[PDB]
C-alpha cells in the first residue's frame, strides 16, 4: 500500500488521469481511500447521483467530490467547460463495488431514463 497521496500524484500528472488509475487497479493496486461516507436510511430512491444521499439498500453514499478522480487530484474535468457532475451532489455505489467508489464513478455511467447506473441498478 503505497498511500492516497502517492497513488493521487502519480495519477495527476499523467496525461490520462483515469487510465492510470484503472490501469493501477487492474495491476492490484489498492484503491483510494478516505471517500466521504454518508450516514443513511438504505431507503432512497437509488438513483446514481443526487442532491440529497439516495442509497437503496444494494447501495452506500458518498460526497460527490470525494469519489470524483479529478476533484481528488485537483485537476480540469475531461468536458468543454470542466462542469463535475459529482461536486456538490451524493454519489450511490453499489455495496459489492462500495471498497473503490472512485473507480466505480470513473468506469460507469448513469441511464438516462431510470437515472441509475447502466448494467447495477438499471433494470431498463
Ligand atoms: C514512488 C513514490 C512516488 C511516486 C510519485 C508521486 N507522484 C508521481 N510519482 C512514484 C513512485
Ligand atoms: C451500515 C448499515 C447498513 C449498511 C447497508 C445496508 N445495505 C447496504 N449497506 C451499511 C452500513
Ligand atoms: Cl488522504
Ligand atoms: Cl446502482
Ligand atoms: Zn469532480
Ligand atoms: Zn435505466
Amino acid at each position: 500500500t503505497m498511500g492516497n497521496s502517492t497513488v493521487l500524484s502519480f495519477c495527476a500528472f499523467a496525461v490520462d488521469a483515469a487510465k492510470a488509475y484503472k490501469d493501477y487497479l487492474a495491476s492490484g493496486g489498492q484503491p483510494i481511500t478516505n471517500c466521504v461516507k454518508m450516514l443513511c436510511t438504505h431507503t432512497g430512491t437509488g438513483q446514481a447521483i443526487t442532491v440529497t444521499p439516495e442509497a437503496n439498500m444494494d447501495q452506500e453514499s458518498f460526497g460527490g467530490a470525494s469519489c470524483c478522480l479529478y476533484c481528488r487530484c485537483h485537476i480540469d474535468h475531461p468536458n468543454p467547460k470542466g462542469f463535475c457532475d459529482l461536486k456538490g451532489k451524493y454519489v450511490q455505489i453499489p455495496t459489492t463495488c462500495a471498497n473503490d467508489p472512485v473507480g466505480f464513478t470513473l468506469k460507469n455511467t448513469v441511464c438516462t431514463v431510470c437515472g441509475m447506473w447502466k448494467g447495477y441498478g438499471c433494470s431498463c
